[PDB]
C-alpha cells in the first residue's frame, strides 16, 4: 500500500500511457494487489486460446506448465486448445479453478476465434486472450492486461519510426496503412480483450481477409497486418509493453525490460 | 498525428498513471484530436451540474460564459443549474448543441444529484460532471476527462503524504479512513463519470451522510470526506490533475502546471 507519488513518474525511460490515454503496461506501473482484488470481486474468468497444429503440438507441454505457474494465478482460467491432434495434447495438471478444452480443427486463427467466441466463449469467459503456442511464461502475466481491448508492442519494432513498420503498404489491401499513419506496430502473437471486443476484432479481420482473397491479394504479414489496421482504427484501451512478448535469443535483455514475462522458445 | 514515442516519457516530472492503471490527466499526455473523434463517433452528451444558491447566483454569468469558451466545445452539453432563484439565472448565449435547464431547489449536493440523476439525467446525458459555481474556465476542459468514474487531485494536497490528508479520522464516521491508507486526496469541487457511476457514487455518499447524521456526527470536510472514502473503495478510472482545479491567487502557477484550466474566482 505504498502511497502513489504524484511528483515522481512511475517510469522515466518509457511512455506509460498512449495519446488516447490507454495505459502502456510495464513493470513499475501497477500494483498487482489492487488489481487482483478488483478482478476477484467480479469473479473474472479468463479464456486463453492457443493453436497447436501439426508439429506445433510439441510446444504445448512447456506452454501449459509455465502458464500454470505465471498466467492469471488466483483467477479462473479456461484454456482452449485448437488442434488437429486431440490425443497429442499433454495431460498437464491444473491449479484449482482452471480448465482446458480441446477443440478439434493464414485466415484461420481469426475465423476460428470468431466462430468459437460466438458459441462457447460468451458464455464461458469474461475476457479472451489469444497467443502463439511456441512460447513459454517466465514471469507474471496477470489481470493488469485485462481491458475491453488490447494489443502488444512487437519486440522488434517498439523503437522504430512508423515508416519502418512493416504495415501492409499496397492500397489494394484491406490492411493498407499509409506511410504517414500509425501509432504502434502490434504483434499478432498476443492480443485480447472482453469477449465482445474480441468477437468484433476477429470478425472484422476475418471479413477483411476474405475481401483481400477475393481480390487475389495477401497482406504482407497476414493476420498481423489486419490486426494492425484494426487497432489503428479501433484503438486498444491498453497496450502491453514488450515485457509481454519477447525473444531473448534474438534481442537480449535490454535495460528498459525489468521483466521478460512471455518469451519465444528456441499465422 | 505525431507518432507516439515508446522510449520517451510523456512527462518526466509527474505520475501520469495510477497503480491501478488509471490515467492521470495532464497536458502532454493526450492528443485531443484522437479523443474528440472517439467521443463524436458516439455522439456523446455531457451533463454539467452546478449549484447556485443564495449569493452564489452572482457567479453564474462568468461560469457560463467561460464554460461556453472552454468546456467540451464541439460536443453536446446540457447544463443543469440548481438554484433557489430561477429568475437570477443570467441568459448566456449558448453554442449549437448546448442547452441549460434550471432546476429549482452539507448533505444536499449528493442527495440532489442522486435524485436528478435517477430522473432526468439517464436519459438525457451519457456523462455527468459536477463542479462548484465560483469558478471560471481559462483553458481547455474536454473529453479527455470522460471515463466511467473520475475524481480530481485537490490543488493543496497533491504533493502531500497521506497522513497530512484531511481525511475523516474518527472511526465513528462512515467517511473514516485510517492513517495508513489512502491513494490521493480528491477535491469535492470536480468529479463525474458515466450517469450510472455518478448515480452510484452520489447514492452511496448521500446514504453514508444520513447514517453519520443519525449518529450525531458530521465528517470534517462534509461531502468531500465521503467522496474520498468512496473513491478509496471504488477507484476512479481516471484522475484529473490539478490543472483541472486550481487557485492561482492562493497557489501561484508552479512549473508542473503547463495549463490552468478551471480556477477559483477571487458543501
Ligand atoms: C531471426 C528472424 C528475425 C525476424 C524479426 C522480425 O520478427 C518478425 O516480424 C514480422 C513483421 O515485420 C512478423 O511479426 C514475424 O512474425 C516476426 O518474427 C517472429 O518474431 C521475432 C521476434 C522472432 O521470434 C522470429 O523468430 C519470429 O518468427
Ligand atoms: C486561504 C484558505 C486556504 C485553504 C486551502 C485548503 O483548501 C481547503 O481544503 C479543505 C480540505 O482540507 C477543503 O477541500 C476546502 O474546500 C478547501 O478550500 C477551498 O480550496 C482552496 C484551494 C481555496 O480556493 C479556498 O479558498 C477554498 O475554500
Ligand atoms: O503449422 C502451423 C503453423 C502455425 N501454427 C500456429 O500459429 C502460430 C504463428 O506462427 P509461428 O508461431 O508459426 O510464426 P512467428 O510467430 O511468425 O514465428 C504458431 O505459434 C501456432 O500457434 C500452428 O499451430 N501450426
Ligand atoms: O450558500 C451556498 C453554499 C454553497 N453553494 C454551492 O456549493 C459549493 C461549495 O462551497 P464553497 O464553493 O461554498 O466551498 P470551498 O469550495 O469549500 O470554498 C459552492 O460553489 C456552490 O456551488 C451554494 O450554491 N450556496
Amino acid at each position: 500500500y505504498p502511497q502513489p507519488k504524484v511528483l515522481t513518474p512511475s517510469r522515466k525511460d518509457v511512455l506509460v500511457v498512449t495519446p488516447w490515454l490507454a495505459p502502456i503496461v510495464w513493470e513499475g506501473t501497477f500494483n498487482i494487489d489492487i488489481l487482483n482484488e478488483q478482478f476477484r470481486l467480479q469473479n473474472t474468468t479468463i479464456g486463453l486460446t492457443v493453436f497447436a497444429i501439426k508439429k506445433y503440438v510439441a510446444f504445448l507441454k512447456l506452454f501449459l506448465e509455465t502458464a500454470e505457474k505465471h498466467f492469471m494465478v488466483g483467477h479462473r482460467v479456461h484454456y482452449y486448445v485448437f488442434t488437429d491432434q486431440p490425443a497429442a495434447v499433454p495431460r498437464v495438471t491444473l491449479g484449482t479453478g482452471r480448465q482446458l478444452s480441446v477443440l478439434e480443427v493464414s485466415m484461420r486463427r481469426m475465423e476460428m476465434i470468431s466462430d468459437f467466441s460466438e458459441r462457447r466463449f460468451l458464455s464461458e469467459v469474461d475476457y479472451l486472450v489469444s497467443v502463439d503456442v511456441d512460447m513459454e511464461f517466465r514471469d507474471h502475466v496477470g489481470v493488469e492486461i485485462l481491458t475491453p481491448l488490447f494489443g502488444t508492442l512487437h519486440p522488434s519494432f517498439y523503437g522504430s519510426s512508423r515508416e519502418a513498420f512493416t504495415y501492409e503498404r499496397r492500397p489494394q489491401s484491406q490492411a493498407y496503412i499509409p506511410k504517414d499513419e500509425g501509432d504502434f506496430y502490434y504483434m499478432g502473437a498476443f492480443f485480447g480483450g472482453s469477449v465482445q471486443e474480441v468477437q468484433r476484432l476477429t470478425r472484422a479481420c476475418h471479413q477483411a481477409m476474405m475481401v483481400d482473397q477475393a481480390n487475389g491479394i495477401e497482406a504482407v504479414w497476414h493476420d498481423e497486418s489486419h490486426l494492425n489496421k484494426y487497432l489503428l482504427r479501433h484503438k486498444p484501451t491498453k497496450v502491453l509493453s514488450p515485457e509481454y512478448l519477447w525473444d531473448q535469443q534474438l534481442l537480449g535483455w535490454p535495460a528498459v525490460l525489468r521483466k521478460l514475462r512471455f518469451t519465444a522458445v528456441p499465422r
